[PDB]
């Protein structure tokens, strides 16, 4: 299948996993500022657009780390081989959003073909989930482009066993020499530590700072 | 009455409303910095005081948007025609707070008469709710004037169907050329999207930037 | 014993206490930036290290205020005479953390002897709680040294009657003339108001700004 059954008895965080999944169920959010000065220059010298690039770069970082691709399936801890981004789409006419997903690809050009195509087919589709059920192997990416925020947190009544990372971006802004993007990351404590979140962000910063292709 | 029964079957966010009210109950908070450089100048050239002005400006923005005045009454979704601010009051002697409310008025001078009068009557009243029950048509405004914060979030055990926006301000501070006020907004996802929150903040920023009268 | 039964009927926040402990159970988090320019200079001129100093200074501020040392014991509200820090320890080999605690002492040198000794004994102990049960009189201190954050919030499924403050620090960073440390404080509303949190932070800032000995 497109996942592997994870070895829970020989894993180093096995005590942690049960602690934060059942004894003390919890998660955490942290918002950090990502330096997008270099990425703006690269976007500038290409035909790619900001949102799709951020989706692609977020999914790329997510797909490099096992702990951000965890889930429970048939009462077992699995690791997705790969995850596809589920992102929000604003409808300026209705002032409502839809949530769309498209296959992740390592090739940035193929990713762009996927995004545009799905963006093509459901552009004016105001259902909350135009495509139907959300793929099991997903990551959530949202965007708040109209306002800059220093912090964002989702207060959820019931989060038992939902391990997919929640990522939210705000409007970027010039802070002296740098163009900074606020990025909120919300994770479940059973599968992720502060280290795992820092790693992802640091990795995401690297990617912003590198050639697109 | 002072409210209108909202048309839920012909509303564009009807799927959203049920999704986030029952399938996935949740809310979110975001803290943004409001530029109060212009407002400080206007306060300077008047006799008005900062807290009352912020209460008045917050209630004014809130009263312009339907989605921030929503509630459930007799198991139905209503929109308040208008809402009155319920704000916190610090008692320096006891080191405790009370929560007071006063009628909103479009006329800033009449608002000030209301605030001073209620502030007059319950100045030394250390009950948590001096006035009695909190009016159904309300908004919550709190202030933390002793410390600046980049983020604030209320972790509530049970928030089912409480749709009134929660607004919290921190101590303002000079960030170069600007006087910035941290403002945390906490809302329920059933009635508000990220767009609706951005709109409010952008509108609030406009108001700070305009004549008081 | 090492605690005193608190006088709930003659306390000024008694209505507040029941309100936020049972009628409206909730807490809040706030992240503020602590100016550590002065502390860096003092660390520089000594042999002490940053994490241990921050633990010591956090526990010192906490031990000055009753409301941050509250608990329920045998269904009664107690105040700990004193609390010991429980802090996280990263294991670079396994990439997992443990939580350790050591006795608080007013003497900074004795504190350092305690920390090093416990750090000595369980350096390579990868259990989540190497020492066993966590002392009842504790405070939680965590650190995220790999990334800077503007906000941090723990989303906990069940927090009834746990009154110990949760403090989390991020990687510090140069913001012009200042070295700023992000510090998230998470508290239960029954025992702490915004005032009580501001007071702690202001007190913590003072301590950073003062001689170590
Ligand atoms: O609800 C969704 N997204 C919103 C958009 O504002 C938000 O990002 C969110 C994501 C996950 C979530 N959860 O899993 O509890 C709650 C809200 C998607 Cl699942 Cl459609
Ligand atoms: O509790 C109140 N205010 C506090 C003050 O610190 C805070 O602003 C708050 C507001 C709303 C709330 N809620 O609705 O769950 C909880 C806390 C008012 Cl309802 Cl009196
Ligand atoms: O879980 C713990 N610490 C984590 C570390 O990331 C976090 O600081 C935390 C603290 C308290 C908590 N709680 O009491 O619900 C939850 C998480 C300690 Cl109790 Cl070991
Ligand atoms: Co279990
Ligand atoms: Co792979
Ligand atoms: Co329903
Ligand atoms: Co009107
Ligand atoms: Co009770
Ligand atoms: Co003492």
């Amino acid at each position: 299948m497109n996942y592997t059954k994870f070895d829970v008895k020989n894993w180093v965080r096995r005590e942690h996993f049960e602690f934060y999944r059942h004894r003390l169920p919890c998660g955490f959010s942290l918002t950090s500022k990502i330096d997008i000065t270099t990425l703006k220059k690269s976007l500038d010298d290409s035909a790619y657009k900001f949102y799709p690039v951020m989706i692609y770069l977020i999914a790329q970082a997510v797909n490099q780390f096992d702990e951000l691709r965890m889930a429970i399936k048939d009462d077992e801890l699995i690791v997705w081989d790969s995850v596809d981004p589920q992102f929000t789409v604003f409808h300026q006419e209705t002032e409502t959003f839809s949530a769309l997903s498209c296959p992740y690809s390592s090739d940035i050009d193929q990713f762009m073909v996927n995004y545009l195509s799905v963006m093509e087919r459901y552009k004016s589709d105001t259902k909350l989930f135009p495509q139907g059920v959300t793929p099991e192997n997903h990551l959530n990416i949202a965007a708040l482009p109209w306002v800059n925020f220093d912090s964002f947190n989702l207060n959820v009544a019931n989060f038992t066993d939902y391990f997919a990372p929640i990522i939210t971006m705000a409007k970027y802004q010039q802070e002296g020499d740098r163009l900074l993007l606020p990025l909120s990351v919300q994770v479940h404590h059973a599968v992720c530590d502060g280290f795992h979140v820092a790693r992802f962000i640091n990795r995401l910063q690297e990617l912003c700072n590198s050639k697109l292709k």
